[PDB]
């Protein structure tokens, strides 16, 4: 499913993503964006590593979910990857939250660093009522 802007921050704001270890709402709306476009769908195979990303925050098969190809995969979240591409974002949700409470943050993400850091990201959830 591809998520609408305001229906992705209210269904994020529903499942208690706002100032999750100090990260707010906007934070993380620009991260979904920039990591899959609110594409739940979303997979991309990392041919050097042997990994691949899932879902609207694209979390990694080698540390987080294990999709039983993957070298060294960890499952961190105790979770199939194939957990992270159904419409319902509340596993994707509930892993997002285990790779945060990392000493990183959500500094992990390349993707946040690129295009969300030390930026003005208000314009993720102004409008939708959050």
């Amino acid at each position: 499913k591809v998520f609408e802007r305001c229906e992705l921050a209210r269904t994020l704001k529903r499942l208690g993503m706002d100032g999750y270890r100090g990260i707010s709402l906007a934070n993380w709306m620009c991260l979904a964006k920039w990591e899959s476009g609110y594409n739940t769908r979303a997979t991309n195979y990392n041919a050097g590593d042997r990994s691949t990303d899932y879902g609207i925050f694209q979390i990694n098969s080698r540390y987080w979910c294990n999709d039983g190809k993957t070298p060294g995969a960890v499952n961190a979240c105790h979770l199939s990857c194939s957990a992270l591409l159904q419409d319902n974002i509340a596993d994707a949700v509930a892993c997002a939250k285990r790779v945060v409470r990392d000493p990183q943050g959500i500094r992990a993400a390349v993707a946040w660093r690129n295009r969300c850091q030390n930026r003005d990201v208000r314009q993720y959830v102004q409008g939708c009522g959050v």
